[PDB]
């Protein structure tokens, strides 16, 4: 089997995508945002705070005959940019583009934190990283992907994000159309349950290439690229009134700014994310200063290919037996 669904940014700055699933028999549509870095699927629903749902469309499971609860089992999940969700889980029939899970875990929100309220876009999030970061208790449950591995033609999906632009999320196949030249592809670590692999390097701009292993992680779910803060300086030092702002939090660039593009390394092969993907817009409405695309990793504990990073390629996650990463110009 395959799928295939296309992915929206939720807003005019790429800030996240959502990708349209069906859960439930009648079918009930919900948009999630399918996100590499986090191995769980839940979903605002019937069972939500009522006070903390404001425009969602919800998942109501006794609305569907195929749902059954999971007793005993109960989640909650904590996200690198400090939000949170938990609840309880029920199995249902999830689909998308096409492709068909049953007896998928769609772990049910009781209780969402601010910043999940406050988007009314996002329906939910469906991890894609492995089933070893899943947070239901006292059973751990698979992914979407990991059920439906064995269906699938091939064992991989595809991230196609666009810049400004609707993208792809392809399941079970590679689109040879999607993308230019090879699909060069990179070795992979498991460990921390991450898509975790080490990029060779980077440029700014028409800058020379510094070899240089950055090991991060591919993560659809962040918006933004974090990367060391040698690398990181090495970037704005080349945009003039750039600046790294305590009080905003991150690099802040003049938004009279043309920026450079900044490239990565994968193998021998070169990923360039154009300038333009890293201008984030003003800091707040009507400011003159913008926020910048490329941000410090120092906070973190990890470095982060998120979007601004993966939109600028073709992105294979290849869940063969021993993992692996490709990635391709488009």
């Amino acid at each position: 089997s395959t799928g295939s669904a296309t992915t929206t940014p939720i807003d005019s700055l790429d800030d996240a995508y959502i990708t349209p699933v069906q859960i439930g028999t009648p079918a009930q549509t919900l948009n999630l945002d399918f996100d590499t870095g986090s191995s769980d699927l839940w979903v605002f629903s019937s069972e939500t705070t009522a006070s903390e749902v404001d425009g969602q469309t919800i998942y109501t499971p006794s609305k569907s005959t195929t749902a059954k609860l999971l007793s005993g089992a109960t989640w909650s999940i904590s996200y690198g940019d400090g939000s949170s969700s938990s609840g309880d889980v029920y199995t249902d029939t999830v689909s998308v583009g096409g492709l068909t899970v049953t007896g998928q875990a769609v772990e049910s929100a009781k209780k969402v934190s601010s910043s999940f309220t406050e988007d009314s876009t996002i329906d939910g999030l469906l991890g894609l990283a492995f089933s070893t970061l899943n947070t239901v208790s006292p059973t751990q449950q698979k992914t979407f992907f990991d059920n439906a591995k064995a269906s699938l033609d091939s064992p991989v999906f595809t991230a196609d994000l666009g810049y400004h632009a609707p993208g792809t999320y392809n399941f079970g196949f590679i689109d040879t159309t999607a993308y230019t030249g090879s699909i060069t592809y990179t070795a992979v670590s498991t460990k921390q349950g991450f898509w975790e692999w080490t990029s060779t390097g980077y440029a700014v701009g028409s800058g020379t290439f510094k070899s240089t292993s950055i090991d991060g992680i591919a993560d659809t779910g962040t918006t933004l690229l974090y990367l060391p803060a040698t690398v990181v300086s090495a970037y704005w030092a080349q945009v003039s009134g750039a600046k790294s702002s305590s009080s905003v939090g991150g690099y802040v660039f003049p938004c009279s700014a043309t920026l450079p593009s900044f490239t990565f390394g994968v193998g021998s092969a070169r990923i360039v994310i154009p300038g333009d993907y890293i201008d984030f817009g003003p800091i707040s409405t009507g400011s003159s200063s913008c926020f910048g695309g490329i941000q410090s990793s120092a906070g973190i504990g990890i470095n982060i290919f998120g979007d601004v990073a993966l939109k600028a390629a073709f992105v294979v996650f290849n869940g063969a037996t021993t993992p692996t990463l490709g990635f391709a110009s488009k």
